[PDB]
């Protein structure tokens, strides 16, 4: 799916700094019991977070701060796990009367 | 995967109306625990229907009928659940003496 | 994911062969409770292989052999199963300070 | 029309095989005096097998077995006759108020 | 062929509707026995009419009214069938002196 | 189909003139009952020829004499009729062990 | 606009010939007052003919018999003349609720 | 030439509705006698308008006011008729000392 | 139409000038009634020539002298009027014996 | 240069048959001593006439009458000499104050 | 040339096997002297066949059977050899009146 | 090789006319034993001409005169042969101290 | 040839002008007789100048200067006669040992 | 036109050797007063050669020797000099009945 | 076919020089009565070589020395006759069981 | 060949980091005596592994730890040596029956 | 390099077959100690041949027979070792006087 | 590598004459034991120089003089040998914190 | 900037020799100072010349002989020197009232 | 360089005028010594004026203002002179740890 | 020209590091009082050097240590200075006999 990471400050070794994640359900059925984590190497033990039920089509943001603890090229990582995001789909448009 | 669907007739608010579902498993490895679901606003309540484990490089269709209850562009989702699914694959053709 | 499979032998009707699975981790996080399947008609009853947890960004090697049972063109499929993959990622290249 | 043949299992010489015929209907009208044939040099005497009206727009798969006689590069050849696919046929979507 | 359909008015349900249906004969040669069908869910119980041997290079029009009974997307569907039109053809200009 | 035609001759008002027919079999399969026609303005009586079935991949030629009658640009219109050509086919290549 | 001349039969000095007219009106709009001229050197002496007002997106089609009187190369010319045709003409669609 | 129309409002039977007409002038001398027509099928009654002689190059305006009778998909269609759009120009320009 | 002009000298203010139409008949009829116009701002009050009818596929050459009145960038527009280029025309090449 | 030629009228054997000269002087300078020539195996004895000085960027058209006298595909050749054709020019626009 | 070779049945070491040659004379004049030649490893004796002229523009097919026997790809080299096929040739089409 | 043809005259049935033969030796050796041919339906009995040696790279040309004895589009076929023109040859350019 | 031309100065009524013309033989041998003119409307009566036979492969410059007495966009002509340019030329290279 | 050059031996100072010139007559008509030269530095004083006049369409072809009298590369011009080639002409081919 | 020429040391009148042939049998079938020849204007009077027959895809290689006698840019020219070089041959892969 | 290196961790001066190398046998055949070498300015001391021989199509990994010594953007250099490195090889696909 | 493989007859189990080598130094210089190999896995034990030194631009062939040993798709696999493989070359033509 | 050889003088027989070599290291580590050999025929009889370690991504430059014995165009070969050019490498660069 | 050579006769060893530099001002301010230098290995001790300053957008030629010194090919350099070529430029167009 | 001109204001006889020169340095080191020149016919004489030495990476502006004299299309020339711009460099960015 | 730098080291504050200048002289002509400046911001205080003349078509290395004194991306510029690369010049290849 179109999961995005955009830092909301500068990354500096013992600085407080703080990431959005944007998630846009590309489903247009609820995505349930969905769990985010967040990690990186140097940045940010693993961090989980619950998040309501997304509905269809909907988008979802959320904030996580963490502070950089080793200096460096260094990555973030955020995942999004629900059982709806392991299953086929299909879609089609019905023009009802 | 290659799911598909079809109206086998028109859709009007109270007229019954059936969708077939075609799917084609992929993969040359029986395709076990298949769940099929189908949903839509204004269509259908959330349908569960058991499918018997497709066989490698089979095709199976599904007939299902529904009675839209809301006027105007709807979508109908079918979804298809198999713990095959979830997996990566590789494959390779090896040819015998 | 990228898995791939080598013949390190030719493939005879009772003669021994050997076939190698390559596949190197996408992520720059852990793949945990890795396992590895391998099937094929007239190849290889269902053999299953326990996999350690593969590094971010590490590549893993095995080796499987087998004894053709069936003359002919043969598939072999090797699959690899683990949670982290059916979970949506999203990664930034963090520069910290 | 898309016709289209798979094996469902290995073709050895003596041993049963399994080619199942996927057919989907391109006209929004009913086919009738559906007739599927299959035939193969060293394959299969001709089969000939009788078919339901296929309703406008459906799909439907049929399953067939037969023993391979002589090994080698072989043809299996379906077909499929209806009276509705000697026709010229035009269509315009009308929307109606 | 090149089989045409227009609407000549609206299509409301209740209020009497109007087609033209316009073939031009493909073949140097006459197309007999030429039997033209109209058909369309919740439009036009199957009409059939017959056309006059189209002869070559010819086209013919004809006009056919209809009274929808259903509301929405439907579909008109118009054939042609003559026994010329299941033949492979081929055609050399000859310059004659 | 591929069906081709060849003055073996100058056409000329009066004089004999020779066309050869070729036709290539597109199908695996037997064409069975397989008649030919040739007509042409100027040219040609309907003329109607049996042909032989025609093995599956065999090419058949035929030669037919005629007598233009009148001069200019006229059209030699060969054909072909089979049940065979009218049915929707589908061909799988078996590997056979 | 799309009008177009078909010959039905053969251009020979003192026998008889047969052309086809087929116009398509453009418009969605009534084409009143339409005049069919045709005319061409050494073939038709200029014929004008009264066509009954074309209804907007109908084709109409007509025949016009001539005896060529002198041969080689030569031009049919068919014209078409309605005061519809002298304007300029705008088209949009209004979906109306 | 270019002429638009656009709708300024939605369009439902009964309520009222109006469409705005946009005409530039391509040539740079004066259309004289200018009449805009419009019509639809149940939209609007034949239309005329009158328009003043529209100066080269200039781009004039107009609203229309209409009531639509039937529902579905209608066409609106404004014409636009003068006796300088019947004939043939060519335009040089001329740089004067 | 292709309607050319041409200066065949410099435009001064006062001093006389001299364009040449250019005029090939489109269409293998004749064109009757031929009127050409002439106009300019600051160039030539509006001239009207009569011009004899043009045969089909011939070219016309005209003369017009003019006297520029006020000097910059200037538009000469030449027209062209005639009841045969209100006509929609068709063409097709008879080769007649 | 742009010499083109067009035929006014059917070319027989023995009826008199007229072509058109269009020549557009592609120089702005004066052509002299313009000598136009046309012949044609079977058409025309060479056919020799003297032209009018040809004004800079002035096109010039000339009528000839020929009585073709062997049948068959035959070429019509006009040709046009002068002094200055032979000359090899450059031309600068100058935009004088 | 354009010479064409099918089988018409399967290849199987022992089982007898039948090739068709189909042969298009590229030049409008007659081949004299045809000698056809087959061969080919493990399937036929070098065998030679003569073929009657073969007239200018004229296909000539011939069936040729043969028993494999060593199996595996094998290569069936069919050739035709004549002296006009030695020739460098050049073609003009002449329109004789 | 590059073997050119062209008519020297016009083609009547009668009358005398005459090709010219034109064929450079794409070979920087000698073109020894050269025989040219001519034919063509209803134009020339076969026809058979000696040619001098060719030396390397040099064109040569033949005209030939017959007389056209059948009307309509007719070939005329030109050949050559030389045994130097059924050798396989390779070129090296030796720039020589 | 290439011939080209370039203002030295601004360009105005009364004023001094001077224009440099620049050719370069393109043949590889001698122009001789080379008269070179120029001439413009209201820029330069017709001047005409000797010039020097022109070896192979040479550029010749020349300066000439002139009034100009009308104003506007003006063009001045450059034209170079020799007897040489009227012939038609082929060049190639020998390296001679 | 196209001129061709050809040496029909190796170029060595003393050494004898010749060129073949090989010249297609572009037009359609005879080209009269054909004079050629050659010429080159340090290979042959201007040779000048009368040629007969070339009928429409004609190659002519002509040997010239010459004695290399300076070494290196060196250039060899023929020309070709006839009024015909001074004038500008036009063809077309008119289809006589 | 594939004939390729290569020095083996520089060539200098006097001096002892040497160019190998590599020829590729293109055909799957034994080459007979080979012949390579070797020639060149000033390098090699007409040398002629045995080759033994050439089985099919079978390359050779040969070795021949020769005295260049006359200096500069020079040809030489090997060939290679076979009377299978003048058939025409065809070629399918049997895939036999 | 394709010999790859990725980073197992941050690189930080002090702190241990480690570095993997896949390397995949590009060759059919046993790669003997195979050293690897890995160097890297402020990276790793000249590290030189022993592999066992890398049997044909076989993929190997390793692990390689070091502690950066000097920060800033460093390289790290692995390479591979075997004898069957610096030969050249061919490789063809036998079809064995 | 160009190292090329070819069977010189079919590949059966027991039966003996032929390949040939086909090398050709790219370098203009001498390769020394050069040496051949030839393996492949049911083909061919390790076999090892001596190569006489490679002139520069040389081509060299060999034949290798082999009796295979066992079925189905293999490698043959040709190597050639020489010092002057695992140099780096540069070469510039240089053009003595 | 980037080997490059350049003249850096004129070359004739006799004169002496200077080539300069110039060769980057692609590598980014030190090429060690390289040796530098220079021949060509009738240019150098082979010269061998000692160069100094390479070190990483450096460029050397050596010039190396010699008389030309023998005339025209000939070959002057550079080459480089060192271990470190027969190693497969891989680099990535570590950015360092 | 563009600067040309051309040689006007041959380069032979003594002979004198001629080339002709022809340099355009690409600016339209006058260059002072100019300072034209020829030389060559073999052809031309250090040459120059004084050269008159050159107006904005002139052409300038000039002539210089040499006698070659020694042979093949060789370099001649022309250059020109003059201080308005070291600046850096800028032009606008200015259309003044 | 990039060096630029714009007009701040009308270009008119007498009235003055305004244009502003823009530079922006493209090296990263600074410019020395910088003369600025300005002129053009009939606008400005030569103005020369001294900037400040322009930092790497600099822009400049300068404003001059200057009186047209002479009407028409005119030029102006800006020129910018300093040391540095006869240089060549060469950068490279080097990131220090 | 081409210039290049290379760092021969990593760059680091305190740390000695290395760069190395090549540059080609790209001109046929030799390049006197060549003067090299480097400098850069935080790196290197400006250092200039002396080069010995620059033979054409020669290249030339040179090597300079630099301290960085301050740290980040930071520029080094080499430059070259020369009278031979202010002027413009123009390069022809004379071929002499």
């Amino acid at each position: 799916s179109m999961l995005s990471l955009t830092l909301l400050g500068a990354a500096v070794v013992g600085q407080e700094c703080e990431v959005q994640i944007v998630f846009k359900n590309p489903l247009p059925v609820t995505l349930t019991n969905v769990v985010f984590r967040l990690e990186g190497s140097g940045l940010q033990r693993p961090k989980i977070l619950n998040v309501g039920d997304i509905g269809g089509n909907e988008t979802v943001t959320l904030r996580q701060s963490f502070v950089p603890v080793r200096p460096g090229p260094r990555q973030l990582i955020a995942s999004l796990d629900s059982p709806q995001l392991s299953q086929v789909h299909g879609v089609i448009q019905v023009d009802v009367a």
